[PDB]
């Protein structure tokens, strides 16, 4: 298996390091902050520190383009995709693409959805026993955004127990043919929904992105309405729950924080930008390709080259950040990479930071006894490239606050 090179070695991507990777990620800050990671399925780098980080997201030598991995007498024939998501595209369809969505997700939209988020979390608070066993992860972390983006997108909720499972097989270590397999339900799954839909529309924003698209079909192509509704939903599934996870987490393992939010519940967006940043939902971003040679912290990386933008590991930068492995909630939060940086930045930032901290105010105002039902080293979390999520967390609610 992999470890970090140096005075210390830890697990990488393997062992002990999805328990936890910040002790690794520190050991590539300090002695190699430009890594190639020789991983299963080919190498790929891995950028650690903040400096670099920050400026890769804007250095348009490192492309979402994939055909960049193909000498050029290949990448003719070939499509610019595997699927056309905005999220792997350059400019100029990346822009189109993003200008056209980025109207349904303005600032009085997605606060408009605060009372409804406020009544889905409430709704599953006062479902949940006082001590019998929760999953604290299906049953409530991972709820609350999924009903959130199925009500946003118009999904039917009969149908949620399916695309739940394709959506979590595209996120993690899964066989590239189960990837594609998942991907080919769900492609199937949203274009016979969207067939639907034109039949019969209703308010949410797949029908309006469906009437674009039927409008102006240069602006929004067929197939890119079924990456965009894609890319939501998959969004909708893997990224705040373990906002919500973590966040959760980091409150449960330090007291003196978590009594900091008790007395002050106002507190919690800047909880929230902390979370965010001290144990980041996205650990690293998705895949950028070297379109040409590029070189950060004296290291070369060469054209062709796969490389992951290392998100955890930047937050934690004690260049940019001091003491950064001190949770504090009361740190007046600006940077941070957790959301990515530039032309690609979260869609979904209002939207995450929304539900964050509705779901998390919520829970601790209502339940303030809660607590873990296993030690910490008993929890389990999923393997993946892309997020730091856990799998389970075995809480005790506790009693409902009077
Ligand atoms: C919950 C915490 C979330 C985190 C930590 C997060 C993280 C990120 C990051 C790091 C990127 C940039 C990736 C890159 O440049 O390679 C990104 C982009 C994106 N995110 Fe989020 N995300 C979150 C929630 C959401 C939600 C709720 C949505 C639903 C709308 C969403 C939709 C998107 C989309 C569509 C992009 C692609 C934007 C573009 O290419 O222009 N995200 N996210
Ligand atoms: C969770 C987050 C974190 C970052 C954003 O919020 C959006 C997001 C997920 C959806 C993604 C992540 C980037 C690329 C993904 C994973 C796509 C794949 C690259 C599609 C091709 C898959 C395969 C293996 C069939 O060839 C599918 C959904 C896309
Ligand atoms: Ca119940
Ligand atoms: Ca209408
Ligand atoms: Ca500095």
């Amino acid at each position: 298996a992999l470890t970090t090179t140096g005075t210390e070695q830890h697990d990488l991507f393997s062992g002990t390091f999805w328990q936890n990777p910040h002790p690794a990620y520190a050991a590539l800050r300090a002695e190699d902050p430009v890594r190639k990671l020789a991983l299963p399925d080919g190498p790929v780098w891995l950028l650690t520190r903040y400096a670099d980080v920050r400026e890769a997201f804007v250095d348009p030598r490192l492309s979402k383009d994939w055909r960049h991995r193909l000498p050029e007498d290949q990448r003719a024939d070939m499509p610019a995709t595997p699927t056309p998501m905005m999220i792997l595209m350059d400019p100029p369809d990346h822009t189109r693409l993003r200008k056209l969505v980025g109207r349904s997700f303005t600032v009085r939209r997605m606060n408009e959805l605060e009372p409804r988020i406020t009544e889905i979390a409430d709704g599953l608070l006062a479902g949940l026993p006082t001590d019998g066993p929760v999953d604290l992860m299906r049953e409530y972390a991972f709820q609350i955004p999924v009903q959130v983006i199925c009500e946003l997108l118009g999904l039917p909720a009969e149908d949620r127990d399916d695309f739940s499972a394709w959506s979590s097989v595209l996120v993690d270590d899964s066989p590239a043919d189960d990837k594609n397999a998942a991907m080919g339900k769900l492609h199937g799954y949203l274009s016979d929904l969207l067939e639907r839909k034109r039949t019969e529309p209703d308010d949410a924003l797949l029908s309006s992105l469906l009437a674009v698209s039927d409008m102006d079909g240069d602006r929004l192509s067929q197939e890119e309405l079924v990456a965009m509704a894609m890319l939501l939903l998959i969004a909708g599934h893997e990224t705040t729950v373990n906002l919500i996870g973590n966040g959760v987490l980091a409150l449960l393992t330090h007291p003196d924080q978590r009594k900091l939010l008790a007395e002050d519940p106002s507190l919690i967006s800047s909880a929230v930008e902390e979370f965010l940043r001290f144990d980041s939902p996205v650990s690293q971003a998705p895949i950028r390709f070297t379109a040409e040679d590029v070189t950060y912290s004296g290291v070369t990386i060469p054209a062709g080259e796969m490389v992951m933008l290392g998100l955890a590991a930047a937050n934690r930068d004690a260049d940019w950040m001091p003491e950064p492995d001190r949770l504090d909630i009361t740190r007046d939060a600006s940077g941070g990479v957790f959301f990515g940086h530039g032309i690609h930045f979260c869609l979904g930032a209002q939207l995450a930071r929304l539900e964050g901290r509705v779901a998390i105010g919520r829970l601790f105002a209502d339940r303030p006894e809660l607590a873990l039902a296993v030690g910490l080293d008993e929890l389990v979390y999923r393997r993946s490239t892309l997020v730091r999520g856990l799998s389970r967390m075995p809480v005790t609610m506790g009693p409902r606050s009077a």
